[PDB]
């Protein structure tokens, strides 16, 4: 019942606690951690806001790491995040400035930060179903993408100007 979305709540200061296994044999726990937010997101409001802004936390912690293969499985956690945004107030706006800051870094990696994007594009295409200068910053990442297997982040270049 509502029991499972305070589950939700706990199981937030859990992906917390992946952001310390993040830090350090856990890459293999963060390929299930999409597989299950996959079903988590075909399973799915402040506390919902607040468990995006812990993994937000979540995702300051693997843009430290930007191993290749936890990074190409969370692309099916971002495409999770993206079914998430397709399940429906200003520090959700500061975690796109976190995310889109980090894309610029992303520009030295390698196609798994470019993945992340691209299921990131169908989040702003679920975000279209459902704070300006973040997509300024993401317009960033066109220059990041189009400068140099070029054209992935170049079609999530085109959702990021939405």
């Amino acid at each position: 019942y509502f029991l499972s979305a305070a589950s939700r709540p706990l199981c937030s200061g859990g992906h917390a606690s992946n952001k310390e296994k993040e830090m350090v044999f856990c890459k293999l726990g963060v390929l299930v951690r999409h597989r299950i937010s996959l079903f988590g997101n075909d399973a799915t409001l402040h506390i919902l806001g607040q468990t995006l802004d812990a993994r937000t936390v979540m995702k300051t912690g693997l843009e430290s790491v930007k191993f290749l293969d936890n990074a190409a499985e969370d692309l099916e956690k971002t495409m999770e995040n993206l079914k998430q945004g397709q399940f429906t107030t200003t520090v959700a706006l500061l975690p796109m400035l976190s995310s889109l800051f980090e894309h610029i870094g992303q520009h030295q990696f390698l196609e798994d930060v470019q993945v992340s994007c691209y299921r990131i594009l169908t989040s702003l295409y679920a975000l279209g179903t459902s704070v300006e200068r973040q997509r300024s910053a993401l317009g960033e990442c066109l220059a990041a993408f189009a400068g140099a297997a070029f054209l992935e982040t170049h079609l999530d270049k085109h959702n990021i100007y939405s």
